[PDB]
């Protein structure tokens, strides 16, 4: 990974989790990518997310851990993730795990540079998904849903 690569616009497609709740309409992970900035110890994002049926913006930093590799960034809990693939100019697939009260979940998200992505990458993903025990029933595709595109 050239991580200085992913920097820029996304959009976000595919919203997965092994604990459901997190990403359906009012979860507190329902959050659509807008940028990437690549800093030289963190990644920032920019996201929006509906409250209350109402866009609004979310900005996070995630720092470099010790990992090589990994992310980290305190949002509804402890959140460490990783870059899974990317083509750096289409698509990016992320995994997250977030720890909370002893407790954790795993994210997986696909993003785009374009609002929408093909079905291989999609079926794709969804299989990446599968091999982390993220089951079927537990993905969102998000281009069918409010992604605050209005906003951006
Ligand atoms: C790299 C994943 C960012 C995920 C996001 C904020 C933690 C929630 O969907
Ligand atoms: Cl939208």
């Amino acid at each position: 990974l050239n991580v200085e690569k992913i920097n820029g616009e996304w959009f976000s497609i595919l919203l997965a989790s092994d604990k459901r709740e997190k990403i359906e309409e009012h979860g507190s992970m329902r959050v659509f990518v807008e940028h990437i900035h690549v800093l030289e110890n963190s990644l920032a994002f920019k996201f929006h997310t509906v409250i209350d049926g109402e866009c609004s913006e979310i900005f996070l930093v995630a720092d470099k851990t010790e990992k090589a590799g990994e992310y980290s960034v305190m949002y509804d809990g402890f959140n460490t993730f990783t870059i899974l693939k990317t083509d750096y100019d289409n698509y990016i697939m992320f995994h997250l795990i977030n720890e909370k009260d002893g407790k954790t979940f795993q994210l997986m998200e696909l993003y785009g540079r374009k609002a929408d992505l093909n079905s291989d990458i999609k079926e794709k993903f969804v299989k990446l998904c599968e091999e982390h025990g993220i089951i079927k029933e537990n993905i969102i595709d998000l281009t069918k849903t409010n992604r605050c595109l209005k906003a951006r």
